[PDB]
């Protein structure tokens, strides 16, 4: 599943920004 973390880590950044906006 380590492969999911490498590509997911980046994609997570994009989804993270949305969080800040939601706050």
């Amino acid at each position: 599943g380590v492969v999911d973390i490498l590509k997911g880590a980046a994609k997570d950044i994009a989804g993270h920004l949305a969080s800040k906006v939601m706050n």
